């Protein structure tokens, strides 16, 4: 097998969580806008990729002998009698993103999402994984779970078994930004705004002094009153003063922008999608976002499903309305390939989502 | 790939009909006196024979010796910068909590009843702020003097912005990913930059790996990108390329079907060159 | 669409040959122990059977639990900003009336 | 430093330290509310200025020069360190390959 | 469209029919009269799409002349 396994087993005999700060993470997602938007964009975008089921490899596996039509119906249409496909996918992608792991039970003809925060993985001494422990209260056998994990480098060990949370790296910034914003507000409420200072060495009757202050205040403001010249007598002195601390020095604007970029970068969504730009910007950036961020995630998932079932399994984007190519280019592509006798007609109908037409010529190559 | 990047080495066991990853942090390589490598030692506790391991290493120049056997970690060169940047960011925060913001200073040589003085401070504070209160003129009597002051140290002088940007560039550069991929730019920027990133950074790594596998197995082995959805070429150009080569009798039809991922068609003419 | 955006959920009754909107602020969802959902409770005063409601929910991550059943309101994340802006605008006005020229 | 206060009298050290901590926690907007300050018995506020400032450490071009020197010694164009536009990027690879390697 | 996909996926779960939203009534989206004509014409003349399919896409009633439901090869 692998002689080293008995030693590797002791380097990390049981998985451990990586999403520390779970409460403050749920607060942040529930309260901070840019996190909520970027996470919802990723989840809602990944959930709508269709899956295609390919050919079958001859190798033996756990989920033996399942007919293709069933697997297709389970993946594309109905995971189990009680839960839809979209809710199932969004749950799995939520676990995969936030915790860094995802687990799915299988029960002959049912797939069930199993919450990643309660599972635990126990290493085998000879094979890869011995059993999965749920809530310390039930053990799942290895051939009854589908397991997915993100990358993991932990405590200076490259980590099998465990998965790094993606979102865990972002909380540090969400705190600092919130602090700045609160300070930016509260400086205004702690503020102090004086219009004039008058001064004497005499002592003045307090009640009359207060009345005089209210008279000056209402009279001099242009909104309330008319008067503007002021004549002081008996030695009241006007004291020149200056604003000893000013709002001008709170030029936060670039620092908070940095934190927004960090958050936006951790998910890996281009800023053009947060802004909207020009056409030349916008149309390629969607393909950037889809291919670089989402498709590696789905490749992790599909490679785990092909390992478990043994069928070739891979995701199809061409249902996605966002990606769907331009009606002009596709027509010249398909037409030119069809007329030059590289591709049969019905293959083009298929690529245009059209049913094949049974006229034999439509399945013939035309040479000229 | 994690081991190859972080540690700088990777090891794979082979067992007749199995390949197993072996953690790079626990392996050690012992030099032979006549051949290249004598044996591999794992955790000082088991020795793997040389013909049972596949070995990959990144470049290595160590202590002034060019180094066989050993591999330099890539990520090890980045930590110096991650520390300094974090320090600046923490300082940037903590200056605010250590801050001190005064609105007014009033002064006397007399001594004043402390309790009434505190009450007066709270009255002035609540009255003068426009959010809380209305009053704005202030009349001082009995000789309380207003003392002019200035902000002796200001947030304006913490213009960190370019320095931290430098550190981000350093980190971004150590992996070798263009900034256009961190931003997203225009089309003319974006589409070539993906090919830059793939060909310059990734393909040399995979060439290291595949050259080690071809050495071990003896088959020609090389990586194919054309499954990668990011790279996959434009539907327009590819059609005119293939069509023009096919019609001018350089390439047979089924070769084009193959390049379009299509199954070859058994009509003999599809495997014939057409001259005109 | 108003219910789906503001509350984060939407419910529709079905009655053989009728669909009726049911206000999302008054519905409540009770989890089943074996199936997904046991029954829907309206105003604590009537229970709808599961096969008589169409249920829609937006995403939900709550108190550090990814949440089945519940839905996050979209508009709830915006109020914090609407307050601060209004404050600034009022201050911007009132400085003029408190002015002195 | 946030503030400097000064006297010719001598003050009880323990109470002086307590007073410093009270002022520090009270005046910062994050910790506390108060903002006006009333000094009595002759404590004077001393105006001061930042005698040496971070603003004068404008290193940015000098270090950029050193990066260019290093980048130049191998002979790799900066467009390969940045990534630019297509017209920049595609010829620069041929420049790097043909001239240096 | 993601919102409407949430709704329609719930309705397809409940009824079991395929259900999906059509935008092409929306006057804001409705494509340019020039491009659509060259798209449809080129597909029709090259014998990929039958005539009545084009009439349908232009919101026109199908015409019962048999040829209008024939592909034209050349």
């Amino acid at each position: 097998l692998n002689p080293g396994q008995r030693i590797i087993r002791d380097m990390e005999p049981v998985s451990h969580r990586t999403n520390r700060k779970p409460f403050t993470t749920g607060q942040a997602y529930s309260k901070i806008e840019i996190l909520n938007r970027t996470a919802n964009m990723v989840i809602d975008s990944a959930a709508e990729c269709s899956y295609t089921v390919g050919d079958k490899y001859n190798i033996v596996t756990y989920a033996n002998g399942v007919k293709t039509k069933t697997l297709d119906t389970l993946l594309n249409v109905r995971p189990n009698p009680f839960m839809d496909i979209s809710t199932f996918r969004r749950l799995v992608v939520t676990d995969l993103l936030f915790e860094g792991c995802a687990y799915i039970y299988w029960d002959g003809t049912s797939l069930y999402h199993v919450p990643a925060a309660l599972m635990q993985v126990e290493a085998d001494a000879n094979k890869f994984i011995k059993k999965f422990i749920f809530n310390n209260q039930i053990n799942y056998r290895v051939d009854e779970i589908i397991f997915i994990k993100d990358n993991s480098y932990v405590c200076g060990t490259n980590s099998q078994i465990s998965g790094q949370s993606r979102v865990a790296t972002v909380i540090d910034s969400l705190e600092k930004r919130s602090k700045m914003l609160n300070f930016k507000e509260k400086f205004l409420d702690n503020g102090t705004v004086i219009g004039l200072i008058l001064e004497t060495d005499e002592i003045l009757n307090k009640k009359l002094r207060e009345r005089k202050q209210e008279e000056l205040q209402l009279d001099y403001n242009p909104s309330t009153g008319q008067s503007s010249v002021l004549i002081l007598d008996g030695g009241m002195k006007a004291k020149p003063y200056s604003q000893i601390s000013s709002f001008k020095d709170l030029d936060f604007k670039e620092d908070i922008a940095g934190f927004n970029k960090s958050i936006c970068l951790a998910f890996g969504v281009p800023q053009v999608l947060i802004d909207g730009g020009n056409n030349a910007n916008i149309r390629p950036n969607i393909e950037l976002f889809y291919y670089m961020t989402i498709i590696p995630m789905l490749n992790k998932l599909t490679s785990s499903l092909t390992f478990f079932f043994g069928y070739k399994i891979t995701p199809n984007t061409k249902e996605v309305a966002a990606l769907t190519p331009d009606k002009e280019a596709e027509a010249k592509h398909l037409t030119s390939l069809v007329n030059n006798g590289i591709m049969t007609g019905n293959e083009a109908r298929l690529e245009l989502n059209l049913e094949p037409l049974d006229d034999e010529q439509m399945n013939r190559i035309r040479i000229p």
